[PDB]
């Protein structure tokens, strides 16, 4: 099965300039060459060039709405096409607002997909409930059917069409939710495993339930949107919104080793790596290294080892 | 239900001067304003002023006996009164010797209470078995009935009356016990989950057993005495007696999210925060922050989120 | 039961000069005096003096064949003798190539023994599959029956005779295996718990299965070969081949508290402590301290406490 990488060096969903240098640090760490070592074929589409929208006034409280919308509508066109040619898309970005295009474009081709959203945040604030004008906590509000017509249309997102329902997404690692967001997840009946649920069941029992929830009835493609801040700041410090008490390096890997075993991984997101926020060089390398290990695990690199087939090593 | 905070800036139970600045660092970190954001009513009794006892000679090996005894008899009078008016007491202290007054005064009003003692130490040395004259590892020896008349009366503690039995207390996080203490817990049949028990069962299974042990037969108020050193030195470094291999930030929170769900939390202790022992400013803030998060969790702040009731966020 | 310590300051199994100062740093940390505090009798055989072999030409790709072989044949003569006199051998070494003599000499006396191999590596490369001429990842290939005659005889190892079968060894902590090694463990049917298995079952469930696997049918002596690099680089940094995502200080201890409870610990190995690779003094002390705590736990030091018998502390 083919794998195609797509760079999304975009950072208008957040105050923090810097995340536009993420695909570059990842690529700079051997991400593309290591992928060729698996049993997959890798092609580097290359970074996208988002055309800046001038005089992009703020919509009420939301910042850079049109720049984020047009830049997203663009990832959408690229993902759908690559999905079209039966290939797995791996988007290296930028802040998490790029999940609007990455997930919608994926659903155009595979409308029966489900979403595993590993994050310390629910990123489900609507244009109204936000305390900031930051779109990095709103992507999911633009993707859910149940949330359509619940908030005024944001200039730049009329091309989006809520594709997945609150029932086709699962949250993993939550530990920082806004009163608004929590009220939404409780009202919509969204399946989630916050840090306390993970403490109770153990990552193993968790992954084993999300699969019988999403894949229980009918097997379907899986979209894996990974926000580096789902892991504790000790492993992935280079993120703009780190929160203590996160998933560990080991649990991080476990989620990706299990999602591979399903043979359903259709789309992948590695968001929020900001190389300019590592207080010291050590921190960044740490964030980039664990980010590369998560991507490799989604495509075969297991912790027990790996020996090429039809080969007798003796 | 009402919550009433009580500052106990006392440090005569230990060599280490410094823990008298704890209630101040916690209050300085938003502890009282954050509490007002829950569904409880908070009232700040303020710090107590312990009158120093002159010529407080040592009793055998025990240090400052009368200063610790009179200072304790004082917390006792304050807790009982606040408990009286049907309010939950939250004592910000000092070293852990202040658990004598905090727990005895609580039992005067609620004699059927049980004690959950999260700590890396059993603090059950009697005046004889101690290797030091430090009362921070003796509080529990003054509170157990089974240990009355087992050691000579220490000048200053004749006002105490062993209230709870070895069967109404449970230990969580033990990983540093004295030959004397371990012998006592094995002879009295005290229920405990040392670090190895937590490794075996997982914090979840643990909390689920201590509740069927203490609350199994009859439901009764719960006293939660939290010694910051129960958590690994990585999360709460600012403690005079740190021990590697402790409960984690995540497990720490889990214990407090579970004790809330019971609806029984009657008394709370946040002991051993010593703002003057954090090698760097980072360390203290880290100790104070996790200390605040533990207190907020005992009163509703969950990791899955929180949305005020009778409020439609859409 | 008697305990006898044996220093193996050897480092010809690796490029990295330095591990010959391990027994010295451990002894320098109170390892021998702390052991006398348990209910065992400790005797310090002292360090061995390995006679260097001159003109020790490389065998194909393997380095210092004869120096490693003759130095091993020597540990073999010392372990067997001490085992003979019904004593528990505790070898402080060197790189992990010294497990050839330590395990073979143990089997001469107890041929029905089983091996618990805690390591981040399988150290099962044969002289052919290695990418290096390093013997610190080949010890197990010289000890298995099933692997005899599968590779040319290495000058210096004619004295060894594969004693245990692939079915009498269990791996704990694997997270760095070579295509060659993994192929071998899958072909021989060797029982192992890689880091992902430990994440799934929890250390507790793991130790509970390795015991019903090795000790299920017949009870027999146990050989415990501990490679400090089985623990994450945070706890034991002073190792030549550290790998992220390791067992923790807590899990490390749990494995040793459980192996004691069996009453079968016959032989112990504490390999790979290299005092000269700790970037800062903090790192070494950290490696040595956790190394001492693992040895003490294998002989009684529990985390719940310890009170001498027939003693009334009241
Ligand atoms: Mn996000
Ligand atoms: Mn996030
Ligand atoms: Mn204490
Ligand atoms: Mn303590
Ligand atoms: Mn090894
Ligand atoms: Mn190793």
């Amino acid at each position: 099965k083919p794998i195609e990488i797509i760079g999304a060096p975009f950072s208008k969903g957040q105050p923090r300039g810097g995340v536009e240098k993420g695909p570059a640090a990842l690529r700079k760490a051997g991400l593309v060459e290591k992928l060729k070592e698996t049993e997959y074929n890798v092609r580097d589409h290359g970074d996208l060039a988002f055309v800046d929208v001038p005089n992009d006034s703020p919509f009420q409280i939301v910042k850079n709405p049109r720049s984020v919308g047009k830049a997203n509508e663009q990832l959408a066109a690229v993902v759908a096409e690559t999905q079209k040619n039966g290939t797995i898309s791996v988007v290296l970005g930028g802040d998490h607002s790029m999940a609007i295009g990455s997930i919608s474009g994926h659903a155009r081709v595979h409308p029966d997909l489900c979403v595993i959203w590993v994050d310390a945040h629910t990123d489900i604030n609507t244009p109204l409930t936000t305390s900031s004008g930051n779109l990095d906590g709103q992507p999911v509000a633009f993707l859910l059917k149940e949330l359509k017509g619940k908030f005024p249309d944001v200039p730049g997102f009329s091309w989006v069409t809520p594709c997945i329902s609150a029932k086709d997404i699962v949250y993993i690692g939550l530990r920082d939710v806004d009163p608004g967001e929590h009220y939404i997840i409780k009202t919509l009946g969204i399946k989630y495993f916050s840090m306390t649920e993970v403490d109770k069941l153990g990552i193993g029992k968790v992954m084993e339930e999300t699969f019988s929830y999403l894949l229980g009835r009918k097997k379907r493609p899986i979209h894996l949107s990974f926000d580096v801040d789902g892991l504790d700041p000790v492993f992935t410090p280079a993120t703009g919104t780190p929160v203590v008490g996160g998933l560990s390096y080991r649990e991080g890997l476990y989620i990706t080793e299990e999602i591979y075993k399903t043979g359903l991984l259709s789309g992948l997101d590695i968001m929020e790596v900001n190389p300019t926020l590592g207080k010291t060089p050590e921190e960044v390398t740490r964030t980039v290294n664990t980010a590369v290990a998560l991507t490799l695990s989604c495509f075969g690199t297991k912790r027990e080892g790996n020996h090429k087939p039809e080969t007798d090593y003796l």
